[PDB]
């Protein structure tokens, strides 16, 4: 629901900073791919695919 | 339509003071993308995405 | 919204030139002069009025 | 009486899209101190302390 | 405190009319206007700092003031 | 690389004249001016720099 809420529910909390640093919300996520989350500081593969995957499950 | 308008309806009226000294009107705004609002301090990539996209919606049918 | 615009304009007439040719206020922001003609826009008056009819609506 | 010329007099005319889009009147102005002008997004003490002085003489 | 007045009668008497419709949708009597601040009408969509003021101002004028 | 005047009228920036006199910019010498260095010398508004930097662009290549 919350971009907080949405990280723990994929076990993401440690990633949160630059969810608020870049100002992403839930809504902003769901517009963003591989490449998008790349540029904000999403390095490894297994936690951009976690989120793309974890957004596609409600959206 | 103004920016100071445009501004409020995407909840960013505390970008005003950017967009004044900087003089963007929507005409300028049009053509900017993340580099170019990086580079007036538009930091976070969430506000630069909503700026894309809200005029992207306004001049779009 | 762009009928809206042409309306203002009092260029009504060219409502089905901008909709058979998918003419947004976006796309007739990057029109000039040549651009305007080749959709057939073929009095200087005309195109004149929509390229500063932009110019005022967009700031700009 | 238009808060278009009061601004004009006072040199703060680029200040007229906030005033425009708060749809603050010189009645509503007359009543505003250097909080309230904050909350509106007049950031500069040297602005807020124009207008409320200019509104003082308007009376 | 007599404030049992129509809110149509109300918004009337600042001008601000034209927010009829939100106040009739969140069923906003005079009553309930008087609990409200700031926040509490930016959340109801009155999003004009000006139209909040008048309100706010209405009430405590309606209600002796403060 | 011409006369500054040419250049300016070419962008209808033709305003900027007597800045670019006064500070004696040359066109080699807005060839090497980004957006801090033509903020310095009072071009305020983002699109006069877009404008100048994009067209010194274009003239070079």
């Amino acid at each position: 629901m919350n971009i907080s809420q949405f990280l723990k529910s994929l076990g993401l909390e440690h990633l949160r900073d630059i969810f608020e640093t870049e100002q992403i919300t839930l809504r902003v996520l769901a517009d963003m791919g591989h490449e998008e989350l790349k540029e904000i500081g999403i390095n490894a593969y297994g936690h951009r695919h976690k989120l793309i995957k974890g957004v596609e499950r409600l959206l």
